[PDB]
């Protein structure tokens, strides 16, 4: 995740193993319950897309639900691309590129790119956008029970 230190410096840290442990244990108990969503949010403050994928990777023990979640993510990514069809290059040299859907979902962007977006002034909040997609997916599943 990205944390803000006392001088206002944004600092990246790898995801905590204790956070992953808690997430797995949560999901063991509340997998198809509405509580899984606020628990996911509670455990992903400042998360990068890479962090979120690491979290999802740890609970990949149920195809039907994870398959549903991945389908929702792909749907939301396609929708992003429809609203933001990316350009061949950035506006000028030195500028970051605008993220595609797969950049937001962390499959075609590097951690360094994610950090660059998230620590931009103001932030290009790719972790929060991805979180929204994941939450839409989790909501589908709890309805799917
Ligand atoms: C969102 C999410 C929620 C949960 C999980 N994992 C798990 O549920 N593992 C335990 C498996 S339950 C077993 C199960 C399969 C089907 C049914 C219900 N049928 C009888 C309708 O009952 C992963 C994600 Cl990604
Ligand atoms: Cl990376
Ligand atoms: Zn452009
Ligand atoms: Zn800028």
């Amino acid at each position: 995740p990205i944390v803000q230190n006392l001088q206002g410096q944004m600092v990246h840290q790898a995801i905590s193993p204790r956070t992953l442990n808690a997430w797995v244990k949560v999901v063991e108990e509340k997998a198809f319950s509405p509580e899984v969503i606020p628990m996911f949010s509670a455990l992903s403050e400042g998360a990068t897309p890479q962090d979120l994928n690491t979290m999802l990777n740890t609970v990949g023990g149920h195809q039907a639900a994870m398959q549903m979640l991945k389908e929702t993510i792909n749907e939301e990514a396609a929708e992003w691309d429809r609203l933001h069809p990316v350009h061949a290059g950035p506006i000028a040299p030195g500028q970051m590129r605008e993220p595609r859907g797969s950049d937001i979902a962390g499959t075609t962007s590097t951690l360094q790119e994610q950090i660059g977006w998230m620590t931009h002034n103001p932030p290009i909040p790719v972790g929060e956008i991805y979180k929204r997609w994941i939450i839409l997916g989790l909501n589908k599943i709890v309805r799917m029970y």
